[PDB]
């Protein structure tokens, strides 16, 4: 019988790929359909580079991939139009903006399985200890909390401590965590979704300059080489009191024998004043069947299956990652495993996007573009002024010529 081959996720970032093969495993066994799970690089960007390397070639070797928020518009001509597989009232029970994310030119690329928003970690046994009752709601909060409580715990003879840490390598991450700054400090989308390119303003580069501020004084040197995981790992062993990251890394410091297990919390990211907006970039996974794969409707049925009311709970439960279904915010399990999860919905429903819809098939050069830019502020070669009016100009080039 057909082998139902699947790429998505990685093993080299948390339990997502090991869950991911467990989910696939289990529909192979249930079905009674042999199955295969292909392994992706860590960095979401990677991904797009491999996974096109297979749409290049029409290639029927990979029948279900796994693809990012971003990607629809680029990926549209490599997808199996769902719609006419999916009732009505089964596209209802996900949530519409994220189908209508999905939903390139009438096709329906496709389904909805988790989704994602950066949010703040902190430590409240730190911020106990140091004298605050609260997370910082504002950048200036934020620093002054991470100096004071890095000046107590180094002078304690914790060497490796720091204040925070976040995703400063030159990738999609860095595209993530620059939107979260500059749309905190009232400095717009980047590219909004009109079309205009709005980055180049004393906002967005001012945004950038106090990221730069925090390198190798509240956040390492090294940051500006770290994605999730890099952050996640010196975070975890219990050396970071604040860290920018998404929702997965919840169960894994919970996890037995995690050193910050019980210790912390989260919240939504701090912002530059009262009246800014908060920022909290949407991210996430869809899943998606291939037009080249020669089994489309045993496909589809592995993609049903996996965007299921049952498999989203158990990667709530146990791999703390964002359903993309209303209800599983109401399950009392789901909710009693992660009370946050309640806390934060509004934080989720308000996401602010990267501006993958209105670049369409050119987001990777755009993004490419930003993450590029911002680097250079982070490492120094350029203040936020210099780098916001240089990004202004390339995104410009880059979209020269492309409508919405
Ligand atoms: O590193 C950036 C990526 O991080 C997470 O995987 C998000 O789900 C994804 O949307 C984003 O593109």
């Amino acid at each position: 019988g057909p082998v139902i081959r699947v790429a998505g996720d990685s093993t080299a970032v948390g339990e997502g790929g090991r869950w991911m093969k467990e989910m696939v495993e289990a529909w192979g066994k249930k079905t009674g359909t042999r199955v295969e799970y292909i392994d992706s690089p860590a960095d979401t960007n990677d991904r797009l580079a491999l996974y096109q390397q297979y749409w290049a070639a029409r290639s029927p070797d990979v029948d279900v991939y796994m693809i990012d928020v971003i990607w629809p518009g680029i990926v549209a001509p490599h997808a199996l139009d769902l719609k006419p597989y999916l009732t009505e009232a089964e596209l209802k029970e996900f949530f519409p903006r994220i189908v209508q994310n999905n939903t390139i030119r009438g096709k329906l690329t496709s389904l909805p399985f988790f989704t994602d928003a950066g949010i703040l970690y902190y430590r409240k046994d730190l911020l106990e200890k140091y004298g605050y009752t609260s997370p910082p709601r504002t950048w200036n909060e934020l620093e002054q909390m991470a100096e004071r409580v890095m000046e107590g715990e180094r002078r304690a003879g914790n060497r490796d401590f720091w204040g925070f840490v976040f995703q400063g390598k030159p990738y999609e991450g860095l595209t993530c965590d620059a939107l979260e700054w500059i749309y905190s400090h009232g400095g717009g989308r980047i590219v909004e979704p009109d079309g205009t390119i709005s980055v180049n303003n004393g906002r967005a580069a001012l945004a950038l300059n106090r990221a730069h501020g925090w390198v190798g004084r509240i956040a390492p040197q090294g940051v500006t080489s770290y994605a999730e995981e890099e952050a996640r790992n010196v975070w975890q062993q219990g050396n970071s009191l604040f860290m920018r990251n998404w929702p997965y890394a919840y169960a894994l410091g919970q996890a037995e024998g995690s050193p910050i297990r019980g210790k912390f919390g989260v919240t939504v990211l701090p912002k530059a004043s009262a009246d800014a907006p908060n920022a909290a970039t949407l991210g996430g996974a869809q899943l998606m069947v291939s037009a080249y794969s020669r089994y489309p409707k045993e496909a589809v049925d592995l993609v049903k299956y996996l965007a299921s009311y049952e498999v989203q709970k158990d990667n709530a439960v146990r791999l703390s990652r964002l359903p993309t279904r209303p209800a599983l915010y109401t399950d009392r399990d789901v909710l009693a495993r992660n009370p946050w999860f309640r806390d934060l919905l509004p934080v989720f429903q308000n996401a602010v996007s990267r501006p993958s819809d209105v670049a369409g098939a050119r987001y990777n050069q755009v993004s490419e573009a930003i993450w590029t830019e911002v680097h250079s502020v982070l490492t120094g070669r350029k203040k936020g002024e210099q780098a916001v009016r240089d990004l202004e100009a390339r995104i410009r080039r880059i979209l020269r010529h492309h409508h919405h």
